[PDB]
């Protein structure tokens, strides 16, 4: 009954998309798949990120338009999303008119509600290029050790730290010119007028406890406000009545989550959802899946910009940790920052949606990859304990019984003790608790072999006069696989789809209450196939 609006963050449409941008993909995708499930209206909206310095410049390397770079990799990463079904019901840009009319709309809001400062700043300036350094494009000689060839605020010999107007002998990386002091007007979001409003916020118990208490440290620093103007030249929308400035990514990047959603509205002809999902007085609910490194804006700048614009805050915020791979950061000389293109070349989908899924939980820890234990745990699970339920069972239903299964089933009580644990797994799955999901169902699959392993179906079907006993032993073990796989459904796509054409049924929350009772099925060629090491090592070194 409810409705709902989904965002994953934005990628950044100058990189590829990694491992790390799939845990938090997949995290909301499962998510979302379990909503959609229980029958609610679901509306999972992202977008590239693609304005900025940054892009600007590596289109002009490439000699190519900034459009053009931006929307090969906008197809790069749909790509790649699909490849690992993430089921977005929209997927846009925020270089686009939706974001261009929305950004200037809550500029204006703003500046008329009185949240807009101008203020002179001083900024490394090349006067070759004729443009503004970030920080990162100087560089120069570490004024404490003296080493050569150093980047923005920080020294990678000795580890110092220093505002790049300190480098000696600055050059601009663009040019190699060397960079003066320039003094500029800026426009500020006055983020320290909403402070009591965000404290309430972070106090509510809404919010998960650990970026709670994140909050109270950025309170006890005291907010600032925050630049939302960038100066000519930029790819990215001019600001109304302000030539030669720009919106900063702040401002532009997370409306992208709304112009994302009124593209969608547009496209479908519905003229009245936009307002319903985004008016102050909205009774539908928004949550941003996002990652630790982003929770300032999203916990602070966020909520104040849509308050201070008139439109609704978010629902709650769902944090993820960082993945690490066999234990540390991805590493590209070890082959472990690993590409989702390069992962889909060696394994399928599901196997990695399975694993993050069987890690993750609703506290923000970091999730690892261990790669042997990746091997293991899916072999295991997937194959010798959920899988097997339908190979182990299938062949002799389909075989001696024409594919049909008994008519009764033969252990009900058992049955029930599968259907009666749908309460806590999908109160597992709507908590984010999706670790314990797992836990839970592969219990329920380890009973399940228990029980065929009891009945020996391998005896059975050897002795003379037992065939009602082996067709009843093999449906109850495919009735049991039936709700595995329903109560898999949100984490397994793939896995389902093959599931569903064996069962010659669509897998349903609610269905699992009636069992498949002289039901045929259909044969099948492998549903999950074994993997091995020696295709992990071909991952790690096509990934160097
Ligand atoms: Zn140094």
């Amino acid at each position: 009954a409810k409705k709902i609006l989904v965002t994953c963050a934005l990628p950044y449409a100058n990189g590829s998309i990694h491992l790390g941008h799939m845990l938090e993909h997949i995290q909301a995708d499962v998510w979302v798949r379990y909503q959609r499930m229980r029958g609610h209206e679901v509306n999972f909206i992202c977008a590239d990120d693609a304005h900025g310095t940054p892009i600007m410049l590596k289109a002009q390397q490439l000699g190519i338009t900034p459009e053009q770079m931006i929307g090969e990799m906008s197809q790069e990463h749909q790509t790649d999303f699909a490849g690992f079904n993430i089921s977005y019901d929209n997927y846009h840009s925020t270089h686009s008119e939706e974001n261009r009319q929305l950004s200037e709309l809550i500029y204006s809001r703003l500046k008329e509600n009185g949240f807009i400062k101008n203020r002179t700043i001083s900024q490394l300036y090349d006067p070759e290029k004729g443009m503004f350094l970030p920080d990162r494009f100087v560089k120069g000689t570490c004024p404490k050790c003296k080493s050569p060839d150093q980047y923005g605020d920080n020294c990678e010999v000795c580890g110092a730290t220093y505002s790049p107007t300190e480098l000696i002998e600055p050059k601009s990386v663009v040019s190699g010119a060397t960079p003066v002091m320039r003094d500029s007007e800026h426009f500020f979001f006055d983020l320290p007028s909403f402070s009591e409003m965000l404290q309430a916020w972070t106090r509510s118990g809404a919010l998960q406890e650990q970026v709670a208490n994140k909050m109270q440290e950025w309170f006890e620093s005291g907010l600032q406000q925050w630049d939302i103007s960038r100066d000519a030249p930029y790819f990215g929308f001019e600001i109304p009545n302000a030539p030669g400035k720009y919106f900063y990514v702040w401002l532009d990047a997370p409306i992208g989550y709304m112009g994302s959603f009124k593209n969608l509205c547009d496209k479908r002809g519905d003229s009245v959802s936009f307002d319903e999902y985004w008016k102050k007085d909205s009774t539908a609910e928004l949550y941003h899946f996002i990652g630790k490194d982003i929770i300032y804006f999203h916990s602070l700048f966020w909520p104040a910009m849509l308050e201070g614009s008139n439109f609704r805050k978010p629902s709650n915020l769902f944090v993820h940790g960082y993945v690490t791979v066999n234990g540390a950061k991805m590493s590209k000389s070890r082959g472990t920052f690993i590409k989702a293109s390069t992962w889909l070349n060696h394994f399928d989908a599901d196997s990695l949606r399975y694993y993050y899924t069987a890690k993750l939980s609703s506290r923000i820890d970091d999730i690892d990859l261990n790669l042997e234990d990746f091997v293991q745990r899916v072999n295991a699970d997937i194959v010798n304990k959920v899988v097997n339920l339908a190979s182990r069972n299938a062949g002799f239903i389909n075989k001696r019984f024409d594919g049909v299964l008994a008519s009764e089933l033969a252990d009900p009580q058992l049955y029930k003790t599968f259907t009666d644990a749908a309460e806590v797994i999908g109160e597992a799955w709507e908590s984010r608790e999706f670790g314990k999901a797992v836990r839970e169902i592969m219990a329920l699959a380890d009973l399940a072999n228990r029980y065929v392993d009891e009945q020996a179906p391998w005896v059975v079907a050897k002795q003379e006069g037992r065939d009602a006993d082996l067709q009843a032993i093999c449906s109850m073990g495919i009735n049991l696989f039936r709700v595995l796989m329903t109560y898999l459904k949100p984490v397994l796509p793939k896995l389902t789809e093959r599931a569903e054409a064996f069962l010659n049924t669509e897998l349903t929350w609610d269905g699992i209450q009636q069992p498949l009772l002289g039901h045929k099925v259909n044969p099948f060629k492998a549903l999950y196939n074994r993997i091995d090491m020696r295709q992990v090592e071909a991952l790690v070194e096509a990934s160097k």
